């Protein structure tokens, strides 16, 4: 586990793009308050091994707004930092009652006849995920992040989600059109 105390002196750089509390300004910035610990540490990791300057290929997750950023915190800085946002209370957004619907149809009932589960089993009925497991919180997240995260994982742009590429198997088979619908839908979803 992490000091979130100590946590809370290690995020002066992070502050621009996620907030202070991680409650993020831009859409396009994934929101940390509140997300569970163990993700948020994961992707730490994930994150400062991918995007390390002479970094190989395939390795961690590239974040290339984050280049060279992780490279001087050590692991234990990383939990305090995990543990600072994992503390902070999180912001709803809006789900468009146009999209909405559809979203919540594909949220818990996946697609049956394309063999793609729901999302429910994994990130929990009210999107909060699953901390112990490491099943990201997902509700109330920005939707073009949520929509680009879904897109990547599609196309094999995001790879750090393991062996049974949990969640490269799950969004293959989303369309565009699914994963505005989802994006739209988990934003809301408190
Ligand atoms: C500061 C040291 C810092 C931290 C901490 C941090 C964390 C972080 C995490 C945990 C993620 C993943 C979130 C998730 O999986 O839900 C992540 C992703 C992105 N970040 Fe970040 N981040 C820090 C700093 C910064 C700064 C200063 C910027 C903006 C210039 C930035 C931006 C982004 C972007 C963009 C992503 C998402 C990338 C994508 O998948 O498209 N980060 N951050
Ligand atoms: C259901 C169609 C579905 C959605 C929607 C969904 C989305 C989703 C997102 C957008 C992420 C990234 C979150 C972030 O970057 O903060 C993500 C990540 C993981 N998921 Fe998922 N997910 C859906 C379904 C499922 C199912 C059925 C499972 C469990 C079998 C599951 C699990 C996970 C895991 C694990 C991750 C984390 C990957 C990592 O980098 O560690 N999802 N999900």
């Amino acid at each position: 586990a992490g000091d979130a105390e100590a946590g809370q002196g290690k995020v002066a750089v992070c502050g621009a793009c996620h907030g202070v509390d991680g409650n993020s300004p831009a859409p396009n910035f994934p929101k940390l308050a509140g997300q569970g610990e163990r993700y948020l540490l994961k992707q730490l990791q994930d994150i400062k091994a991918g995007s390390t300057p002479g970094a190989p290929e395939g390795v961690g997750r590239k974040v290339l707004e984050m280049t060279g950023m992780l490279d001087p915190l050590s692991d234990q800085d990383l939990e305090d930092i995990a543990a600072y946002f994992s503390s902070q209370k999180g912001s709803v957004g809006y789900a468009d009652p146009a999209l909405a619907k559809q979203g919540e149809k594909l949220f818990r009932g996946g697609k049956l006849d394309q063999g793609m589960p729901a999302c429910t089993g994994c990130h929990a009925p009210n999107g909060v995920g699953n901390d112990l497991a490491g099943f990201p919180k997902l509700g109330g997240q920005h939707a073009a992040y949520t929509a680009k995260q879904l897109t990547d994982f599609r196309e094999g742009n995001r790879t750090n989600d393991g062996d049974t590429m949990i969640m490269r198997g799950v969004a293959a088979k989303l369309s565009n059109k699914d994963i505005e619908a989802l994006s739209s839908y988990i934003q809301g979803l408190h």
